[PDB]
């Protein structure tokens, strides 16, 4: 008898120990695009030494034109208008703003915050219900009270900033639709894989999406999060791809690695290392899924297959 | 018909644009004693260039070895034991730890702490009592919550600091109690000239002081409130000596000089400018106060008197 098997090791933490303490700057809003901003339509780039790839391989593109996938880091509204209408560019389907942040998070006089706790996962352990709750309290409690936001600078702790009394609080789901974007919400936790429920979620959103819809991923730095479900939808809507090839290209068009790789940390970052190699495992895992599961159309769930067959470290 | 009277500037500005943002770190307690800590005993040192002063003027010391009073910054609690031990080598007498300070503050798990807001002025406009009911509300809050506290630095904004979880909760009263100390408290905003009501309150205290009582003021700095409180003081007890004499010498023992000089303050500080020449004159009311007012035991208190004899610009 396992306490928590693997892709699950988040649930042994205590979230009591990384309790929100500030609102976090998301954007400075100074580029014209959030950061990491790319689509399923760009064209390859050579892999980052970090993952000590074969530069030379060429990854298959198969389905990469009618993927219609993007994903990029957290924006400000005006950052987000921008990124409707260059995709609007290369679609007639609806556009969805695909939110997988757990936590908390807004937009204080048109400035995108978040609620930090060390390690981002102020809401860690919250059903995603708990998660939404705290966060439209947080916002609403905001309005015409004054605040602290701050970016984080040394050891992940508030540098500068600013102080004001806010005049405007909006949801993230607010500024989509001021975009013209459908949005979706799955509170999926910073650095970590995502969970069966996250995961499940985001499975039954996949299967009623109208051919055409155009996904737009984007998490608080637009890396592990957003490749992770830009990896899974590429398996899901390419199933005869192999899994080099997913996780080469969607590296490759700027998201991060998937694969196995040389994991290097610095000393202060050591407690990554597990999650990179959950995340190696479960990505398999997931490949899998998709592989034994869509012949009948997925009619068991992510979270019950996953169960019948747990992954191995 | 004055808006705002000469002593009570302060009173324009809006408390709605300073409330308070965060728990600010008051002492790093890497010293054995709190900053600028001094005492009317000891030796006139030569004076700070900034104040344009005459080095080779040597004031009176006429009733500084029975003066008894004493000056610093905030403090964590075993510097406070450090100061009371040390007070208590010059005197037998009740030993008082005089808490000039208006702005929220205590400490959280032995540290020092205080909610700072722009200019520090969280509790600007807030009476003694509603300042003294926010700092006990927002102290217990804390106990058994997540904060964040730390030093200025940078515009004076946050940088760096610790967060974690309040396991005690102490007002600065219980900290003086366990050193020894009585404890009198008087709400004085940061920056600006003690108002009508602090000093009436003040000279209402200082008339049940026994006669070895020994005064240990401070505030956050220990600089601006605690030598204006050591100031009247000095000129309270020690009436025969010249307003030179005292401003000079309470200069010397390594507090503010209180007494006219050319003003300078950096471009981003200039809002302190008429502060300060507002000092300088209330400085010298006070002085005509207790000029005539000693004589019959002060049968009418400061503030009714500055209403008959207001000061001017
Ligand atoms: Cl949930």
């Amino acid at each position: 008898t396992v306490t928590e098997p693997v892709g699950s090791y988040a649930r042994a933490e205590r979230p009591q120990d990384f309790e929100g303490f500030v609102w976090r700057l998301d954007n400075d809003g100074k580029e014209a695009l959030p950061r990491n901003f790319r689509t399923s339509a760009d064209a390859l780039r050579a892999p980052e030494k970090k993952f000590h790839l074969d530069a030379a391989y060429v990854p298959s593109r198969e389905g990469m034109d009618a993927l219609h996938i993007s994903g990029s880091s957290a924006f400000t509204p005006a950052q987000l208008k921008n990124v409707a209408a260059k995709l609007r560019e290369k679609t007639a389907g609806p556009i969805y703003d695909v939110d997988l942040r757990q936590e908390s998070h807004g937009y204080l006089d048109g400035i995108p915050v978040s609620w930090y706790g060390e390690r981002d996962w102020a809401n860690l352990g919250k059903s995603q219900h708990e998660a939404l709750a705290d966060e439209r309290h947080r916002l609403h409690a905001a309005l015409h009270k004054t605040v602290y936001i701050a970016p984080l600078g040394k050891h992940k702790l508030p540098e500068g900033g600013e102080v004001r009394r806010v005049q405007k609080v909006q949801t993230e789901q607010e500024v989509a639709e001021a975009a013209g974007m459908r949005y979706f919400r799955i509170a999926a936790t910073d650095h970590v894989w995502p969970t069966p429920e996250n995961i499940d979620r985001f499975l039954a959103f996949y299967r009623t999406l109208p051919q055409d819809a155009w996904l737009h991923f984007h998490c608080e730095a637009g890396v592990g999060r957003t490749t992770a479900f830009m990896v899974m939808t590429d398996m899901l809507k390419n199933p005869s791809v192999s899994l080099k090839d997913i996780l080469y290209r969607q590296h490759e068009i700027g998201g991060f690695y998937y694969g196995e790789f040389p994991i290097k940390t610095k000393d202060k970052d050591s407690w990554k290392t597990k999650y990179y190699r959950e995340k190696i495992v479960m990505i398999e895992q997931f490949y899998r899924y998709v592989q034994e599961n869509r012949a009948d159309g997925y009619q068991t769930p992510w979270s019950v297959w996953l169960k019948s067959h747990p992954a191995k470290a």
